[PDB]
């Protein structure tokens, strides 16, 4: 199979200034492009050859886990976003936040937290169980949920290349100001 | 042990395009600094708390040893670069690297590669042993080879942090032109 550069559902000044039209071109347009063309090259020969990402992100290990995660992990995240949005989740998501949380307002300050404290590259992710339970995952590196079985929500990337050209070394500003691009909707979708 | 933040030997602006005045600025006086106050900050309380930089970064764990390690790092990193050098190692380092390595062009291909290759942050170290041993270590995150008991002699800087501003995702071509503002001397003392 052949892993896709996605097409990113908004225009690429969409989600200035948060993530400027600079950084989506350096972050989607090349950081993207080489996770994918080095994952389509590091599959030939191996058992992932047709699979799906998703299976590979379950199973590999290495620098084919490390291409795989990294692409699934961009692909949800961009996929995530959109200019007129942000606000409070709503529907079950909103209930479960809520319930499990407390409120939105004290779940965007632990997932704020989770990001800020996760040392070097990384993702912070929300995720659920199969029964809708609630986690904040801080995952180094290349990780995601799906290594684990459970379901990715939302996530916000801490590589600094994700936000340095805009927030250089304030990244918490940045996890601050991710949530007013983030698409409830569509994350209430994947829940 | 309460440590500080080292003077820089050059002007901010020195190693342009290498290094550029913003990034020595961010990474020096913001990323560095933060890691010295941190490091300050939690000396406090534990066996580390009195003790050497060296000594802090083999001894301790854990937070500690992540700003400590950070510290030491950047101390040996800064320090190691002066704008007009670059060229050849000389002396016993020259020699043993020839040995080593067959060239000084094939050791700086194989260093190059064992910093493309790292993945996520961190700093790519050449390290000596206690009998002048030379190897090419890839320390994620904060590792320093003072960890294994070994010299660190040179070192380029991985994180984003260290080259995004100029670079972006270019970090192949990051690592082909630090070889330019390298002090060889520097590093021959250290060997
Ligand atoms: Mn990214
Ligand atoms: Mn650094």
């Amino acid at each position: 199979m052949t892993h896709e550069l996605i097409s990113l559902p908004y225009a690429v000044d969409a989600l200035a200034p948060v993530i400027s039209k600079e950084t989506v071109e350096f972050h989607h347009g090349k950081h993207l492009k080489t996770y994918v063309d080095n994952l389509n090259k590091l599959i030939i020969g191996t058992e992932f050859e047709n699979a799906d990402l998703n299976t590979i992100v379950q199973k590999s290990e290495g620098g084919i886990f490390n291409n795989a995660g990294q692409t699934l992990n961009h692909n949800l995240y961009f996929t995530q976003f959109r200019p007129g949005k942000g606000g409070a989740p709503k529907g079950k998501l909103g209930e479960a936040i809520d319930k499990q949380f407390g409120s939105f307002e004290k779940f965007k300050e632990e997932f704020n937290t989770a990001g800020t404290t996760l040392f070097g590259s990384g993702w912070v992710w929300l995720a659920s169980d199969a029964n809708g339970k609630l986690s904040i995952e801080k995952e180094p590196n290349a990780g995601n949920p799906v290594r684990k079985g459970l379901n990715p929500l939302l996530t916000f990337d801490v590589w600094e290349h994700a936000y340095y050209l805009t927030y250089q070394n304030r990244r918490a500003d940045h996890l601050k100001d991710l949530w007013s691009i983030v698409d409830w909707d569509i994350v209430e979708s994947r829940y």
